[PDB]
């Protein structure tokens, strides 16, 4: 069917959509070539052909096949954030991030993400009793702080559990999301003139040392155990991996990292948007609160009551849907195939932008918050806020216990109030490798006034 998209000027074509990437950001391009030209076009990043495909259909048989189960991005830009064919978020080597995902897999699911509701629930409960931390002396509480230091507090308690600098590591954490989103499609003319980006190579050195120091500690009382199989847990399975000679420590390093980033990254955010879409919608909000009455009372969180929070499911899945974080995911083809009538060439570059099909394909009510959108069971072919497949998000479902887990214990305590009109609306934010709040601007902060 051949394939829409901006004129090849002999050469500039590729020059602007790769600079138009480099200015706009990803998301925010992404979303501007989707418009303007069809729901599935073609651009360049860097050299190579780049697909930027919003429809359901290209989706699904996408995420569907093991022919697209890889990323890209620049092989300097991921070398020097350390994650050129090492984690796996965007390990591009087939085989060995084929080999590397099961750890991940194993520790997202099964007796660890039933641990993790009640980890959660305590990690907020321990913070909550600390808003001292957090507090203005106006009452302004700096959510996305909060939020970032319990995400990785849970992660460390569930998947590594060495003590730790939680401030110091939150902000470094930070400091890696940036370098990562600073160079992922820099071209590679960019990293010949070097004070140009060994400001984002210090982040790296900073978070990567830090760790290092944690992988240390716990590599020592690993050697000596009251035997082993009595307390494993993800970093221990990589280590004793290791010393079977099935991983590389380098790549031991690098998981352990992207297992301690990930929720930090997107958790905390999330809930961050999810909480600001709360206080704008009361009617919402006592939805909620009836529900946790009825399936809860004032007991702890357990596993059991997960299913039960239907309201809340829906609440996280709109709030996912209308204000999303992730809202674009990035592929590569591996085999060549037709796909939606359109040749798809192997080595062809994807980024499936997910946010705009999610208001343009199945809801009712697309370009509004209303849980009426999740009034019917929704098919999954047409909502993919995590994808699914041999490479969909490998924390998709732990991610939904640890999220009403914190909205629970949260909103059980507190009403939350946004500041002044501010609203996920109104908000400014940053669209490139993630959409999320920009920190430089203020009135990001919250109320967090008790209940009874
Ligand atoms: C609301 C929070 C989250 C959202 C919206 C989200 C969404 C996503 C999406 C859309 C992908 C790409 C999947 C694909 O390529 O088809 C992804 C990948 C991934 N996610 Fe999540 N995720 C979330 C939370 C988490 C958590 C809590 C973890 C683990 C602690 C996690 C770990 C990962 C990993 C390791 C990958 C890379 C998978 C691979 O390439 O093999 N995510 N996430
Ligand atoms: C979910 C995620 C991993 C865990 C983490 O630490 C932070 C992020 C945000 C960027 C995501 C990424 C997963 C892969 C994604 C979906 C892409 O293919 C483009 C954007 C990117």
């Amino acid at each position: 069917s051949s394939i829409p998209g901006p004129g090849y000027c002999m050469g500039i074509g590729p020059l602007i959509s790769h600079g138009r990437f480099l200015w706009m950001g990803i998301g925010s391009a992404c979303n501007y070539y989707n418009r303007v030209y069809g729901e599935f076009m073609r651009v360049w990043i860097s050299g190579e052909e780049t697909l930027i495909i919003s429809k359901s259909s290209s989706m699904f048989h996408i995420m569907k096949h093991n022919h697209y189960s890889s990323r890209f991005g620049s092989k300097l830009g991921l070398q020097c954030i350390g994650m050129h064919e090492k984690g796996i978020i965007f390990n591009n080597n087939p085989e060995l991030w084929k080999t590397t995902r099961p750890f991940f897999m194993k520790a997202l699911s099964g007796p660890g993400l039933v641990r993790m509701v009640t980890v959660c629930a305590e990690s907020l409960k321990t913070h909550l009793d600390r808003l001292e931390e957090v507090t203005n002396e106006s009452g302004y509480v700096d959510v996305l702080t909060l939020l970032r230091r319990v995400m990785l507090d849970t992660s460390n308690t569930l998947f590594l559990r060495i003590p730790l600098d939680e401030s110091a590591i939150v902000v470094k954490i930070q400091g890696y999301f940036d370098a990562w989103q600073a160079l992922l499609i820099k071209p590679d003319i960019f990293f010949k003139i070097s004070w140009l980006y060994k400001k984002y190579e210090k982040s790296v050195k900073d978070l990567k040392d830090a760790i290092e120091v944690l992988i240390a500690e716990k590599r020592r009382r690993i050697s000596t155990e009251e035997k082993l199989e009595e307390c494993m847990d993800f970093a221990t399975e990589l280590i004793l991996a290791e010393k079977r000679g099935d991983l590389t420590r380098e790549n031991v390093n690098q998981c352990i990292l992207e297992m301690l980033i990930a929720a930090p990254d997107t958790m905390s955010v999330s809930l961050f948007f999810m909480l600001f879409l709360i206080a704008k919608h009361p009617n919402v909000e006592e939805a909620i609160i009836k529900e946790i009455q009825t399936v809860i009372g004032e007991r702890d969180i357990k596993i059991d009551d997960i299913q039960k929070l239907k309201v809340m499911e829906n609440f996280i899945y709109e709030s996912m849907r209308y204000q999303p974080v992730v809202d674009l995911v990035m592929r590569k083809a591996l085999e060549d195939d037709v796909i939606d009538g359109y040749p798809v060439k192997k080595g062809t570059n994807i980024i499936l932008n997910i946010g705009r099909m999610h208001r343009l394909e199945f809801f009712p009510k697309p370009n509004e918050f209303t849980l009426e959108n999740f009034a019917k069971n929704v098919p999954y072919r047409y909502f993919q806020p995590f994808g699914f497949g041999p490479r969909g998000c490998a924390g998709k479902y732990i991610a939904m216990v640890m999220m009403k887990a914190i909205l629970v214990t949260l909103l059980r305590r507190f009403h939350v109030k946004t500041l002044q009109g501010q609203c996920v609306e109104s908000i400014q934010k940053i669209h490139d490798l993630s959409l999320h709040p920009d920190e430089t601007k203020n009135m990001l902060e919250m109320i967090f006034t008790p209940r009874n």
